[PDB]
Parts: structure tokens; sequence; C-alpha cells
């Protein structure tokens, strides 16, 4: 709950949240990606007219890592607007989560600063992915 | 659920699986869904070539009985080409179905009819869903 | 673009759908009926989700459900909504979606008074992405 | 010889293409996103085992510039492998794209550096829009 890369991982992810693009919801998320080098890259959701259209902040956040190159992901914390519950991550996100590991943590906070952490693996379990295309060889 | 459900749902599941529409991935899927009063409704995964705007065969068959009206689901079977794993649902699909309800059932197949059942909730723990958005 | 008959039921149909619509969160109902070349007529509503982008709209719900059934040759889909001074036009997902089986169909953009604009898929994606990229 | 803004733009989409994560399709793609004061976001593919949950280089390029702030877009350009033909944004990607406006330039290149550009309007014409969706009417 304290150590430094827990510290900055709740910051970044609190602060990601105010460049949130939700006029539709106004459910503001905020999402920090800690790198195995110690690199951190934030995101927020940005949603659309055509609902469907929207990315969530977790997202957001990896396809920044992905597109500049990082791959290795230690763990991610998502932020929200919710004092009295955790924000969890979607299914969808999850899921892309699991294309870059099953091994890494997902911090699910609260505005005070508590949190829950899982893995990516506990979050979606029996998880369909790159084997079942017979991708891994 | 009933045995004769259960039966019915599985060979449901594996009929649709040929009408999938996947000429990307070449990988054909199929989903049956179970309604609370016993009707049954089908889907299969529809591929793009802009592969974000293609859907899977459990969304497929979720939204189709939504469509009709249908919003009450006792469980859901999947089916693929793949024989050396069941298959289970991507993230995508277990949160449409958890929008749902957590309690219903997951028939996760193989093709030589082999499967695993587990519920949406335990195939989507500390799940986020409508509780978020209200009040 | 196809007869007035065609048109009429492919109008009914989506207005029918839009009842099925689940959409609490944008409470925003979309309803859609295409036309396959054999004269079936597929319907579909939006389908929302509590995490938006998981949502689904009324084009793609019916394109979804024809396809689902075997049909892949589609002359026509009309769109209804409950915007009144507005002729509902698909997104753009949706017509690329549409586009995925052919350009040359007609798209129906209505108004709840029965008004319409008709455009084809090409008119509606020009320069389109298509299979014959990959 | 093109405008100082377009050889940036067409350098930068070509070299974001190095990113792509497409290990299903073997199809790179990368972005440039020119905003109105000149910064520079770019983007690439990144597929997922499940295809639906992949995004394009287009709006990845996007959600970056806006996660960090920027909504005032100028400009696009898209570049692929695709040796005789333009690559052209997926529908998904125009109406992304209109979100923030329609009278901004999309650049649809080939390797050899030629281009067609249109505006948004152009290539998402009777679009559906965030003004379908306000209260007021
Ligand atoms: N022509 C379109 C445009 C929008 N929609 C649905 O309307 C809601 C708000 O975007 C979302 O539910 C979205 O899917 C639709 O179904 N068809
Ligand atoms: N943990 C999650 C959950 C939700 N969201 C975003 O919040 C809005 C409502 O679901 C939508 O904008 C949705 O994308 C998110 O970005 N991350
Ligand atoms: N102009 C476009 C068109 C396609 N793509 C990406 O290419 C792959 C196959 O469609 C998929 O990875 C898809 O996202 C893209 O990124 N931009
Ligand atoms: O949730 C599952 C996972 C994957 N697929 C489909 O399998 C193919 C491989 O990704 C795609 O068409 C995808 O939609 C399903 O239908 N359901
Ligand atoms: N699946
Ligand atoms: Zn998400
Ligand atoms: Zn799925
Ligand atoms: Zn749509
Ligand atoms: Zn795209």
């Amino acid at each position: 709950v304290e150590p430094e890369h827990v510290q900055r991982l709740l910051l970044s992810s609190r602060e990601a949240k105010k460049s949130a693009y939700c006029p539709y919801s106004r459910f503001p998320v905020g999402a920090a990606l800690l790198t195995g080098d110690g690199r951190i890259f934030s995101g927020c959701n940005i949603e659309n007219a055509c609902y469907p259209l929207g990315v969530c902040a977790e997202r957001t956040a990896i396809q920044k890592a992905i597109s500049e190159g990082y791959k290795d992901f230690r763990a991610i914390a998502i932020s929200s607007d919710l004092q009295e519950e955790f924000i969890s991550p979607c299914g969808a996100c999850r899921q892309v989560m699991r294309e870059f590991g099953t091994d890494w943590a997902v911090y699910m906070t609260k505005p005070d600063g508590t949190f829950v952490v899982r893995t990516v693996q506990e979050l979606l379990p029996a998880s369909f992915g790159p084997e079942d295309l017979q991708k891994i060889q």
C-alpha cells in the first residue's frame, strides 16, 4: 500500500482521470501502467457519440505503451470517482491485458487511496488467448 | 440446468458454428444461449476486413436473444474446432454476459463433446457492472 | 433502392425492433431492419453495456442476426430512432460492417414521421477499406 | 516537395508502422496525428487473439493525443505496406475522428510516399455525431 512504485501508480492513475473525455457518462476513469524498467504510461476513457466506439482508460494506457515499444508490464492501477467501490476493469480490458501476460498486478482503487490487488490471471481465469489460434510455438 | 436442455443447447452451439463468417482467422465459433423459459438463441462469430469490427459468437447469440425481448438467461454453450482445449469466452463476451447476471452457466466445450462449466461470476471475478453507474 | 412495399415493411420492422432496445444508459432507442436478396427481413436494436464500449448498434445487431442464419446477400437496411428533426444515420463502424458485405445496397435513414433519405453504402463510406486490401 | 508539416506527418506515419503489434494479420499500419499547435502523436494497430479486441493505428494515435490534453486536430496520415492502393481508414476510425471535428485532413498514403487527401466530412458524409445526443433540440 506504500511501496514507492505503488505510490507512483496511485498518483498517476488519479491524475490521469483529469484528462478523461466522458461527456456522455460523466464517469471519469484514469489508469497508470507500470512497465518493467520503471516507466509509467497513463490513460483515460475517451467516449464517442456512438457509445460502442469509446475506449477505456486501461486500454488507452496499454495502447500508448505498446505504440512506443513497451510490452513488458508489471502493474496497472485504475481510478474513478466512485468513493464506495474499488474501480474494476471490464472484461474487454482484461482480455487486452492478458494478450500481454497473465502474471502482472491490477490495482483496483478508491479515491481515498485504499485498494485491492488481483492478477490478470485471477481477473480472467481459463482465459482465451494466443494459444487458441495456436500462436505460441 | 435440465439435462434435456443441456444436450439441446450443446448441439445448437455446434450447428451454429456452421454459419460462421471467419475468412480471416479461419477459426469458426458457435454459441447457443438458453433463456429462462426454455427458448434457445444461437450465434456465430462474424469477422471483418478491419479486425476490431468483427463480433464473437457469444455476443451474436446474446444480441439476437435481447432483440427478441429475452433478457433472462440460464446458460450459454460455446463451440469451436479447437481440439486441444475447451473453448472459453473472451473477456468482452464475459462482460456482455455479466450485464445480464452473474449466476448463470457457461459451457466451455471441445469438439468431442466433453466440457467444463463455470458461472459468469467465476469467469469474471470482482466485475464492473450496472451497479457502478447507479445512484 | 427498392419497392415502397418492401421499404414500408422495413420501416415498420425497424420501428418495431426499436421497442426491444436495451439502452438504460443513453436512453436513446434505435431500431434497424434489413432486407435480404430473397426477400427475408431481419431486425435489430441497440444493446448497451455498463461499460459503454461493449454496447452494439441496431444495424450490426440486425446484420449479425441475418448472417448467423446464413444470409449474406443484402438489398437494403432501414434505421429508426426517436430523433424528430434528424434522419438517423449509421455510425462509421456500422458502415464498415455493411461494406464487408457489399457497397451497392441501400441505407434508409428515417425520421419518426416516415420521411427518409436513402444513400448507398458506397456513398456513406467512400474510398473504403475492405476485404480487397488484405 | 510537400509542405514541412506534410513531410513530418508522412514520415512519422511511416515510422509508427514499425511498432505495430499484428501477429494475426501480419498487416502493419502506422498513423501520425498533427495537432493545431504542431505536436505530432503517432500510433499503430495493436491486435488481440480475439480479433474484435484489437485497435487501429488511427485510434491509437487519437487516443494518445486526447489522453494528454490535445483535442485540436489538424491532420492525420496513415501508412501500410499495401504497395498499390492508398491505405484508407476503416469506418470505425472515421467515426472517432468525427467526434473531434469534420473539417480536418486525412492523408491516405502508399509506401512510395504518394497520397490522396480527403476531409473527415468527405470520408463520413451525413454522419451521426455528438449533436444527435444533445438533450435539447
Ligand atoms: N445509428 C446508430 C447510432 C447510435 N446507435 C446507438 O445509440 C446509442 C447512443 O450512441 C448507443 O446505444 C448506440 O449504439 C445505434 O444503435 N445506431
Ligand atoms: N474501469 C473502467 C470502467 C469504465 N470505464 C469507462 O467508464 C464509462 C462507463 O463505463 C465508459 O467511458 C467506460 O469506458 C473505463 O474506462 N474503465
Ligand atoms: N487503416 C486501417 C485499416 C486496418 N488496420 C488494421 O489492420 C488489421 C487488419 O484490418 C487490423 O489490425 C486493423 O486494426 C488499421 O490499423 N488501420
Ligand atoms: O470469445 C470468443 C473468442 C473468440 N471468438 C472468435 O474467434 C476468432 C478468433 O479471434 C474471432 O472471430 C473471434 O470473434 C469467439 O467468437 N468467441
Ligand atoms: N470464444
Ligand atoms: Zn474496459
Ligand atoms: Zn468474445
Ligand atoms: Zn453503429
Ligand atoms: Zn480503423
